[PDB]
């Protein structure tokens, strides 16, 4: 877990800005990574980096690149009550992230279509204004932790949420009331005004109120929750999910697996190689409902991604030919699978038993 | 910086991979609380990052964190047939207690507060340090998503009722999403554990995360555990000031003193009183006009950390003005003029006090 510190020369800020960059363990440009920007990084950086590594080890998250901004000035992250939008110093910092920092990272690294931003306090409220971008969203993920807000600006963000985005917007806001009372009340007033209008379907909205909780402890839990829900589609298929969403399907079982990994690419901007757990879950569900059309499509699907060098694709296909009554193609296909390495319960011995049974008849 | 090293264990009869976190700005001049992480292949970095986080906000003292990486299945697993650590599980249990912890105590000035963070099987194994009859090795136990034996619930319930010599902070968390078999056993175990009333020396917390994924819950568990266990270390807030302090007619100094005594008792560290806490105490003292607290506050700050500043004599000199003695007030103000300025207390202000006394 190495965060490399460097200075970024900013035209808008007219100063050298300290930033730092986390790159995953094995790093190749052959794949793409989602970007997470941290404005508060003197505090928030290490908890964010440690938690994205944590989730990645459990396979709940893809490898990500995290870029922190260290110790921005108060005037940089503060939206004044008078105007109600970033101006002067705050406007310069606001655009510095959008027009300078992020494109710089996109040039230096293969950044995926998913780019998030995490901020707290004044910067946490400043981060909201990326929703109002006229051109095209810079951030598809906005995490606002204990923001210092302006209640009067709630209605304007309400319209933005109702309008929606071209693809997806994940918004997470958290606040805590303990020794926060002035700030806490303004946060609630702002949030109430923001949820006034119904939220567009392209937007996933989350507001968590931590009551009886200290601010700093709530912010940590906010990061954990936000990352969990935003990247949730990346999670492996669980037994409960399998028993519910899959085994209850009579047909279109392969489509469930495909839709999941398609949704992963749409939301997270990354192409995930199907994990053996997800493949076997699909295969088991296929057998229980006896839907063999999914089995044929599953065979070609795993052949396309990652399993080409394994006996599995032709084993699935050979079984499919048996189910539809073609022994001739099944025998030829089993013999083709035998020439490929074993994976899981697919073995040379098992394939041979199938071949022996077909040559007996 | 987390430094990994191999540790030769007599009880494990092998070389165990461990790692150690020393705080930034380390010194031998102070003691640090020890936190042991059994699951550290996962839990190490989040724990270290969060104690850093809390320390930066002044909600935690500097701490030393040690952890063991990837213990064997049989090491952390308590079997159903017994309900206690045996063989490989017993050796590992005594490994961290009788070897690892003393080893760290030899390298560094470890404070009296020691704690253990663990999850899954190890999380349940950590509950048995509560049963040690010699003397508690860990005063802090955090069990995150434990794999539990509900049969042992009553036995732990007796130990919770019995109590501990000084203090025991216990935290257990669990989550039901795709946990269904494990979650149910955890709930059953907790209900049996919570049956008997808890002793005063034990602070018990069980947080049930419903509709939450397991791994996400464990992260929040750590955040909450650290927050509540070290809570006494936190600065005095405005709400706490207007409530617990400004509403006191007398014994205002005792409130400040009791807080830092509790910090030393629970956390095993001596915290230099921060200026905000002192000023809050001083402010409440003036509002309630309790001068007896002012004199004791002057001696207290002189004894901890403020000796080199004009503040102790300034407080004492003011106490003399309030009590009616202008002779000692003048003499004390003159002593205060020599020591360096702190905050609003300055040579100029003191000089104003002196000339007023010399005029009369």
């Amino acid at each position: 877990a190495q965060v490399i510190s460097e200075t970024f020369s900013s035209g808008r800020l007219n100063r050298k800005q300290k930033i730092g960059i986390y790159k995953p363990e094995k790093y190749t440009d052959r794949q793409a990574y989602p970007l997470i920007v941290v404005l508060n990084a003197e505090t928030l950086m290490e908890p964010v980096v440690s938690m994205v590594r944590y989730y990645e080890q459990f396979g709940e998250m893809p490898k990500c690149i995290v870029v922190g901004v260290y110790e921005p000035k108060q005037e940089d992250v503060t939206v004044v009550e008078e105007v109600g939008r970033p101006i002067n110093e705050s406007a310069r910092f606001f655009e510095f992230v959008s027009a300078e920092l992020v494109p710089y990272i996109q040039g230096k690294y293969p950044i995926a279509d998913l780019k998030g931003v995490i901020a707290s306090e004044e910067a946490g409220f400043l981060a909201n204004y990326y929703m109002l971008a006229e051109k095209k969203p810079t951030f598809n993920m906005i995490v606002s932790l204990n923001p210092v807000a302006l209640p009067r600006m709630g209605e304007e963000f309400s319209h933005a949420l109702a309008a929606g985005v071209p693809n997806r917007l994940f918004y997470y806001m958290a606040t805590a009331d303990v020794e926060n009372k002035v700030v806490y009340d303004k946060a609630i007033q702002f949030e109430r005004a923001m949820r006034s209008a119904p939220v567009h379907e392209s937007v996933e909205y989350h507001f968590v109120d931590f009551k009886g909780s200290s601010v700093n402890a709530a912010k940590l839990q906010g990061i954990a929750q936000a990352l969990d829900m935003c990247f949730d589609i990346y999670k492996p298929i669980g037994g409960k999910e399998f028993k519910t969403q899959m085994e209850t399907l009579e047909t279109g079982i392969y489509e469930y697996l495909e839709n999941k990994y398609n949704t992963i690419y749409k939301q997270l901007g990354v192409k995930k190689v199907p994990i053996l757990n997800d493949v076997m879950a699909t295969y088991t569900a296929i057998n229980s409902s006896q839907d063999w059309e999914s089995l044929k499509k599953l065979a070609k699907y795993v052949e396309s991604n990652g399993y080409l060098k394994t006996a599995m694709p032709n084993f699935f296909l050979a079984e499919y030919y048996e189910k539809i009554g073609d022994d001739k193609k099944a025998l030829k296909t089993y013999q083709k699978a035998y020439t490929e390495p074993n994976i899981d319960f697919i073995t040379g011995d098992l394939i041979n038993e199938r071949i022996t049974h077909l040559q007996a008849t």
